[PDB]
């Protein structure tokens, strides 16, 4: 038998634009995702958050269902204009009672809430005077974050300031394909230097507001391995995972082949940030869900090798022992306090059975195999203090829209039923008994 630390934190992750439909229900601002996926063209089949898993009205049931599984903490976030509509300034306390009675009711059943403050859906409001390329976003976030610091801290006592800052710079203002949808070097990387010092800000007003509580930051991380016998797979670890965020953090500069490709694209003076940007941070939460075989390519000089190995729905190589190397990785280069995996699943062809069930086998294979190559990283020492699976419901995967299916429970949309996938039941089993067997 594989047995988790007595404690360890069995979550399930979701984010509110993914989730929550009525986007603009309760006086709720416009997000860039609202406006970007009403734009033809940018997501598959024209698909847009406007109804999602009608989280939004559906909330009793889905936690009813998180425990029902047994699932110890739930990661969620927050959609910064639900609660300030224009992005600062106003407060709208029907924005607040959402959450409000999401956070009592899993308090009341045992449930730990796990705040992601930024999961992508930045109010539109802010995007117009330039969103993340935008220096003045360290005060709006710090403004938005005190504001759910002095609602909610009372109650919620882990957060999350940002979930995935590579993807939100660099997907979102350099491939484009992210809202707000942008094609500029120079401006993805002035989003990546003003994330950070958001982030550093929020962490700031969180000491000086919430006493008794932790505050982290979650990043995106692929396993690369070298084509052939290496420094294209140093590149892609210092840019593509924790480092590019984790350096600043921890030793006050961006990583040293991050510096050699796109030193010209950030600030000319971005080392002034660099103190303030070293704010103490409590955990860090690695997502993992993919590794890449990398080679130098003249034609970043870096590209991508298929290879022959089992890969999910998105296409994407299962390499379990990726999770266990990101894990041993983060030890040794920055060695937090505290470690959580806030990100962990598969997207696959999931069909509901003439006998009621969805029998994902592949998935149930997946979250084993990663499941148990964590395991042996706390063997080793590593600080690991909870495991999230991407996601609690089948929802909105972004630019993919509805076509990609990630939950442990199936969400049928012409219905909006809810069908516990096997392996939810076999999660649940997992958390039941604090491990594998
Ligand atoms: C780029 O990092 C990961 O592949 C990643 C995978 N995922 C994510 N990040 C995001 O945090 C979620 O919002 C996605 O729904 C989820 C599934 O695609």
């Amino acid at each position: 038998v594989k047995k988790f630390p007595e404690g360890f934190l069995w979550g399930v992750a979701t984010a509110s634009y993914q989730i929550e439909g009525s986007p603009l229900a309760d006086g709720a601002g416009m997000s860039i995702w609202h406006t970007f996926s009403h734009t033809p063209g940018n997501v598959k089949n024209g698909d847009t958050g406007d109804v999602a898993c009608d989280h939004y009205n559906r909330w009793k049931e889905d936690i009813e269902i998180i425990e029902k599984l047994g699932v110890k903490a739930y990661r969620f976030s927050i959609s910064w204009p639900r609660i300030l509509p224009e992005g600062t300034g106003r407060v709208n306390q029907k924005g607040l009672d959402f959450y409000n009675r999401i956070i009592d009711t899993l308090l009341e059943k045992g449930i730990t809430p796990f705040v992601t403050i930024y999961h992508w859906d930045l109010p539109f409001a802010l995007q117009l005077k330039g969103g993340w390329a935008n220096r003045e976003i360290a005060d709006w976030f710090a403004e938005y974050s005190r504001v759910l610091f002095e609602n909610f801290g009372d109650r919620v006592k882990n957060w999350i300031t940002l979930n995935e800052p590579w993807v939100v710079a660099i997907v979102g203002h350099l491939y484009g394909v992210h809202a707000p949808g942008m094609r500029d070097i120079y401006v993805a990387f002035r989003a990546v230097h003003n994330l950070l010092r958001a982030h550093a800000r929020a962490v700031k007003v969180f000491r000086e507001t919430v006493k008794d509580g932790k505050i982290g930051i979650v990043f995106n991380n692929g396993y690369f391995e070298p084509a052939s016998e290496i420094r294209a797979v140093r590149f892609m670890h210092q840019f593509n995972n924790y480092p590019l965020f984790l350096n600043p953090i921890y030793r006050g500069d961006y990583p040293e082949l991050v510096l050699e490709f796109a030193r010209e694209y950030l600030p000319e003076n971005y080392k002034d940030d660099m103190s303030e940007i070293q704010e103490k941070i409590d955990f860090v939460g690695l997502n993992y869900y993919s590794g890449h075989l990398v080679k130098f390519d003249p034609d970043a000089k870096v590209s991508f090798v298929e290879r022959d190995l089992p890969k999910t729905a998105m296409g994407w190589e299962i390499v379990p022992e990726g999770i266990y190397w990101i894990l041993k990785k983060v030890k040794e280069e920055y060695n937090p306090p505290e470690v959580y995996i806030t990100e962990n699943g598969a997207a696959f062809d999931d069909v509901v059975s003439e006998d009621g069930r969805v029998h994902d086998q592949n998935r149930i294979d997946y979250l084993k195999a990663h499941i148990g190559q964590a395991w042996k990283a706390i063997q080793e020492g590593v600080p690991l203090k909870g495991y999230f699976v991407w996601s609690l419901l089948d929802n909105f995967e972004w630019a993919e829209g509805y076509s990609k299916r990630f939950g442990i429970v199936y969400v049928d949309y012409s219905t909006q039923k809810r069908i516990v996938k096997d392996s939810g039941y076999w999660y649940s089993n997992v958390v039941k008994n604090n491990g594998l067997e």
